[PDB]
């Protein structure tokens, strides 16, 4: 009864430093998507606006409201103002009067106006540009310089942006742009109330061994308006576990928190959680009532997942160093997944429906695993409810990456109350299950990518333990002691803290995790990949479909070394690297349209992004239950990148507005509870067997050849005692190259490709799967396909009926920006005939697509 809580999101006023311009603004709310909702500006990521909209980042705006409040003044004791995210700067005027300023985007904001709110109140936020923000705070740190004191010229961006606690990648990366923005882009609210507030609850289920039982740790912080103690009872009930539970508190203006610790009854039983793939997600609806002297009752709900967490470095015999695997509610799991940067340069754009869509894709890939990468934000609270509720984990970074830090009184200050804010929200969700300092900040000391005196770095390292181990760390266990923590990703873990916090070698494979980037050689020989403990990042470029930078180009920018496209490449020698990377196995396009050339070059970038992924990840995944030459046992494959944050060439599956690059496509099938990986070593063709089912199977496989000029199968070797132990990965096949050819007469490295699959269970998924014998632009008998569509409806789906001329490699379905994907695409079409579906996200017709459709395969880029 004593509680009085509504929201100020809507319509606010928004002007410019000289007040030349006004106009309306929502919130949550930008700048830009303000100035181009109401027209002042185009959409700016349309070509080049990223340099001619520099104006925007660099002025000082206000965003303004004018309110009447709906309650009486003399009903309510205390009066405070909420802001649950500013971005980032900001001077808070309420009747002018400053009441409180800002400076980290990453934590919510309370403020007293109780001596201040009058009848009618006007709320100004004056914002100061992030960007010359983050330059007086650089020229402020005289002791000595924190590098990168600005991004590559490739990149087009903004300096200094570690100087200021905003998302590290607003000001550009290298496939990001550099749009700091301002603005107010969490919820904000007017709350009064008497006798007592809640500033905040967190709780915290675990398991206690010494209890063989389960545990609910609660917290919850008060604000007490009266000098005068308060009493109460509060009550926990799980209804579901039959659990109620009552006891006495008391609260005053400095005991003004509750501990409380739930005991769950061991005669009921307690389902627990487990990733997609592996388990179920469920939860318990759960009540805390809280009954205070006056009659003031405050209830909050929330679901209440069980789960346990196990990050396990142990040894491994005949392998020296320690093991990186997790262990959930005691069951090894293999991670597999990508990693997640920010779905938009302007959050108040990233909708609900965007991100329910996005992780529709994420889940139809046969993901179990995001990495919420430290470059970008800690997500909206939907975020980590769908990754609860969907069953995806969650590798958490904190927003530090790739960058060195202040120690400065002030940033610590500011760090401390984000990390204290963030993790006491995030804490309670069971998807994550890894705390992770920063970004490759240990590797850019380990090895001084920022190339500092060593006479400075003991400096520089002091400042690393400061912040990731004194600070963050010492914050992170004092709430949490469930989940695994590491101060850097990549790590060696316990090695890493036995070394003083900085590991000798942190891209060691022997401890810890890695990430691994080449460029330089051939990705289909899978040597050069290292046979670590965990890969928590990996991947290559290329550029989205044509229909997605259409949106954003002009007809003259539709060249692959355009002005546009060369802008739009954020990382060094991209583009040479890509088609470095096509010509290792593919023909250059040889047209003479120049359109064609720039849609068939982004085709094969495609092609050779989905190829070498699929053969990186297949080496990880089999490479799960062996030890060879000292190295193994690979348990998680987290590719480089999810998604895009606009239009242009990145590491992603997910084209920025969600359409599926050709590598989503295949990650569906290499990603699947059972496949089979084919591979050759010196001359012996192998196949190893990959599952992550929780029982042994019992399957069949069938290998089989075919030339390029018919579908027919010169081979058809079948083995029936075919069995994969559980999670694990074994060889199943091995057969010398010449004497595999023998077997199926007729049939060259360069003439022949092999087909492999297992029996399909009908109740699990196992794709086929291929290996190329020879490069294919070296093939020979490969005659051009010729493929014809007849699409037809069925439901809320499209049905694709195909028929080839041959054997099509690469088969590529587009139908430009029609909201969907296929069930499948990309792949080594063998028969003549085949049908793939297609499933909308928004009200599509048969015409509609029909027109925009469009079919390619390999033979036709050259
Ligand atoms: C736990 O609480 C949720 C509410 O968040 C319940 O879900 C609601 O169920 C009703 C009818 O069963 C629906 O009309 C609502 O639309 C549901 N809401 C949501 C948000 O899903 C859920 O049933 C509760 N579970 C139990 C076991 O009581
Ligand atoms: C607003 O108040 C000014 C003096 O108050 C001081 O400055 C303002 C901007 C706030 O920061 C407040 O906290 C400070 O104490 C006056 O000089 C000015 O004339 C006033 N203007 C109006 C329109 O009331
Ligand atoms: C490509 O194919 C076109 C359509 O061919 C028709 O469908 C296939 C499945 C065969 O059954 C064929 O007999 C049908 O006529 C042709 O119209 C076209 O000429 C072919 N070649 C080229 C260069 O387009
Ligand atoms: C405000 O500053 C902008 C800077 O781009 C300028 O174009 C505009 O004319 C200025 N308006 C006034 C009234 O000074
Ligand atoms: C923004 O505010 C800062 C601090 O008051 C000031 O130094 C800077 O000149 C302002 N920028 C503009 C474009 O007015
Ligand atoms: C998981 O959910 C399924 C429903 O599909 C149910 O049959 C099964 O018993 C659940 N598992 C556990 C351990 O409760
Ligand atoms: O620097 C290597 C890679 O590291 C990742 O953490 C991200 O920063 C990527 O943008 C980058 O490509
Ligand atoms: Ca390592």
């Amino acid at each position: 009864h004593h509680k009085l809580s509504y929201s100020l999101s809507g319509s606010w006023r928004v002007s410019n430093g000289n007040g030349s311009l006004e106009l309306p603004a929502t919130v949550p709310g930008y700048v830009h998507s303000a100035l181009h909702q109401h027209g002042l500006i185009q959409d700016p990521y349309y070509r080049f606006n990223d340099l001619n909209y520099r104006w925007i980042s660099l002025d000082n705006w206000t965003y303004s409201t004018e309110f009447k409040i709906p309650f009486n003044l003399s009903e309510w004791q205390k009066v405070k103002l909420i802001f649950d995210g500013v971005d980032t700067v900001a001077e808070i005027l309420f009747n002018n009067v400053t009441i409180g300023k800002t400076d980290n985007m990453f934590t919510g904001y309370s403020f007293d106006i109780t001596n201040v709110v009058k009848d009618v109140n006007s709320l100004k936020l004056q914002f100061r540009s992030a960007v010359q923000y983050a330059e007086c705070q650089s020229k402020a740190h005289t002791s000595y310089r924190v590098p990168p004191e600005c991004p590559p010229v490739e990149q087009k961006g903004e300096c200094h942006v570690n100087f200021i606690r905003k998302a590290q990648c607003s000001f550009s990366w290298d496939w990001g742009p550099s749009f700091p923005s301002q603005g107010i882009w969490k919820d904000v609210r007017i709350e009064a109330y008497n006798i007592a507030h809640l500033d905040y609850l967190t709780f915290l289920p675990v398991y206690d061994n010494a209890s063989q039982a389960w545990n609910i740790e609660i917290k919850a912080s008060f604000d007490v308006a009266s000098s005068k103690s308060v009493g109460g009872q509060v009550t926990v009930a799980i209804p579901q576990l039959k659990t109620q539970q009552t006891n006495d508190i008391e609260l005053q203006q400095e005991q003004r928190i509750v501990k409380l610790l739930v005991k769950i009854r061991k005669d009921v039983a307690v389902e627990t959680w487990w990733p997609r793939g592996h388990g179920n997600q469920t939860g318990y609806n759960m009540t805390i009532l809280f009954a205070l002297d006056g009659g003031l009752k405050i209830e909050k709900a929330a679901k209440v997942y069980f789960r346990t967490v196990q990050l396990i470095e142990e040894g491994i015999k005949g392998s020296p160093g320690l093991s990186f695997y997790f262990k959930i509610n005691g069951l090894p799991i293999f991670l597999k997944g990508s990693n997640w940067i920010p779905a938009d340069s302007f959050q108040d754009k990233v909708t609900s429906d965007r991100l329910q869509l996005l992780f529709q894709s994420v889940v139809d890939a046969n993901m179990n695993t995001l990495r919420v990468w430290g470059g970008g934000i800690y997500e909206q609270d939907e975020f980590y409810a769908l990754c609860d509720e969907l069953g995806i984990m969650v590798w958490q970074d904190f927003m530090f990456a790739s960058a060195l830090y202040p120690t400065e009184p002030g940033f610590l200050a500011s760090v401390r109350k984000e990390v204290t804010y963030q993790v006491r929200r995030l804490k309670s969700h069971p998807s994550i299950i890894i705390w992770s300092g920063n970004n490759e900040n240990e590797v850019a000391l380990s090895v001084n990518w920022f190339h500092v005196n060593p006479r400075d770095m003991k400096t520089y390292i002091d400042d690393y333990v400061t912040l990731y181990v004194k600070n963050i760390r010492k914050i992170v266990l004092s709430e949490d002691k469930s989940r695994p923590f590491i101060a850097s990703s990549p790590t060696n873990g316990m090695k890493t803290m036995e070394e003083g916090w900085i590991s000798y070698d942190p891209y060691s494979i022997q401890y810890g995790d890695i990430h691994f980037y080449n460029y330089a050689d051939d990705c289909w020989n899978w040597k050069i990949f290292p046979k670590a403990r965990l890969v928590s990042e990996y991947g290559y470029q290329s550029w989205p479909s044509f229909s997605t930078l259409e949106k954003v180009s002009s007809q003259e920018d539709w060249a692959y070394n355009s002005r546009f496209s060369l802008h739009r490449q954020h990382h060094e020698d991209g583009n040479h690297q890509m088609l470095h990377q096509v010509k290792m196995h593919f023909k250059l396009p040889q047209g003479t349209d120049p359109l064609r050339t720039f849609k068939d070059t982004i085709y094969l970038t495609q092609v050779m992004q989905a190829q070498c992924i699929k053969t990186e990840t297949e080496f990880y995944l089999r490479s799960r239950s062996e030890i060879v030459d000292g190295k193994g046992h690979t348990m998680g494959a987290l590719y480089w990148q999810l998604n895009d944050i606009w239009q242009a060439p990145s590491w992603a599956s997910l084209e920025y507005g969600g359409k599926w690059k050709m590598l989503h496509y295949f990650a569906r099938r290499f990603f699947a509870p059972l496949l089979p990986v084919g591979f050759e070593d010196e001359g012996v063709f192998y196949v190893y067997g990959v599952s992550d089912l929780h029982k042994d199977h019992h399957t069949q496989l069938t290998v089989r050849l075919h030339h390029w000029s018919s579908p027919k199968p010169l081979c058809s070797l079948v083995n029936s005692s075919i069995v994969v132990k559980a999670g694990e990965a074994v060889v199943l096949f091995q057969m010398p190259v010449s004497e595999l050819l023998k077997r199926c007469r007729g049939c060259t490295r360069e003439t022949c490709v092999v087909s492999f699959y297992f029996s399909t269970d009908k109740e699990l998924f196992s794709p086929t799967n291929y290996h190329f014998l020879s490069s294919l632009k070296d093939a020979k008998g490969l005659l051009e396909a010729n493929i014809t569509v007849n699409i037809s409806q069925k439901g809320n789906v499209f049905v694709f009926d195909l028929e080839t001329s041959a054997v099509a490699p690469f088969v590529w379905l587009d139908v430009g920006s029609i909201p969907g994907r296929f069930s499948d695409n990309g792949f080594l079409m063998i028969r003549k005939k085949l049908s793939v579906l297609f499933y909308p996200w928004k009200p599509t017709s048969k015409s509609e697509l029909q027109q925009a459709f469009s079919v390619t395969s390999l033979t036709d880029t050259y």
